[PDB]
């Protein structure tokens, strides 16, 4: 069936997911969240928008304002993408390729379909998880625990 | 936003389309049927979660409803087609939609949404889209505005209330027992 | 700037249409036929007239050319429509053309181009749009940053130079006898 990544569904479950991370963060405060809006300019130079993203403290306090308020110029530390019918599963996994090589150090794919996620950290395979609630994704997010059942 | 002018309204196919081939860009259609663009940077993106994030909360705790986060467009009774920050649509009305729908831009009026005012964007287009907002069905309209600190409601019927420098807001009784906290989305 | 994909090249006509329909932007095409909007007026639009009136006062004195402000778009080789803050044309070169020519997007790469960087640009952005002026013909390629207070010059085949804590630059042989004076610009 026709699917958007700007529809409904989508929608719904990226701000399950973004809303995990800001819960998080608001009691931790190590960085800034982003919603699935944000676009960020990333080192070699395209435009990439996440489902969600987290950015370091100390990366974004070295930006000026109106690096702030543009595409940010910096390949966040996390980001987040919530595959939606609308996606081939090799495309995303691809994409998650494109994030590391600009330099995101964790980059985390939740399939509502398959219900698995999948871990991409660089000089490390790939990770795939089926059948967990939770998945913690220390050390890069102290603290913070993903659970999967809300994004189904 | 900027508007782009086509002798021929935008398909849903198209908005699609467009925000696939440029990532950060929120695309929408007017009630004429033209098209909207604006773009999420990251102070926009970082208010809009801040506000998601606190809808959520609210949700969560109360479960009315399902909330959706600023990339969502929804399809409304005049044929436009906007895109809020943040959106609250009650249980009911959520599932008389077919998966299709759901998939889709949801064709149906959210019964609140929010708008953050971004550094480009006119006060006053904004206020204007709180209008189009209501007259199709919103019972709920928040706009906020960061950069004077301060926050308008609107509701069908009620004059518009705009309050400054305040810490909370309370959208009692549209949702209840959720108030909005203002200083996270400076 | 905004990078606009619409899925096909943007036509000339759709760019001066799109300029009409949203004044405060200015509207180019890039060498692949996406769209480019960039803001106008703000401290930017006041420095942007400050050097073409430099330039026009010097052309006035010299009468080897034409003088444009930041309104005006060129037709490049390679496709693109690209506004600069000012340029500057060889008399010969802009009479050759046609009249309609001239009332358009000239189809002509400016002797020389002027970019004073707005504080939504990248420096390294406007680096590679001169690389870009300069592989269309452009013989002389100047980039005004007032915030970092300094200034970049591109010539074809030659390293780029920047020079700081200079109040003035000799711009000869391209422009012979003319010297941009920055304070003006700051």
């Amino acid at each position: 069936l026709w699917v958007s990544p700007t529809g409904g569904e989508s929608g719904r479950r990226s701000l399950q997911l973004a809303y995990q991370l800001a819960r998080w963060n608001e009691e931790r405060g190590l960085g800034v969240v982003f919603d699935s809006s944000t676009g960020f300019k990333f080192p070699d130079g395209s435009i990439l928008s996440p489902d969600a993203a987290f950015v370091e403290r100390g990366a974004w306090e070295a930006l000026s304002e109106a690096e702030r308020e543009g595409f940010p110029p910096l390949a966040p530390k996390a980001v987040f993408e919530v595959r939606s019918a609308s996606q081939d599963p090799e495309e995303l996994r691809a994409k998650m390729g494109i994030y590391l090589r600009n330099g995101v150090l964790l980059g985390v794919l939740v399939d509502p379909y398959a219900r698995a996620v999948e871990v991409f950290r660089p000089g490390k395979p790939p990770l795939r998880l089926e059948g967990v609630e939770r998945v913690s994704l220390d050390p890069e997010l102290p603290g913070f625990a993903l659970s999967l059942p809300p994004l189904w």
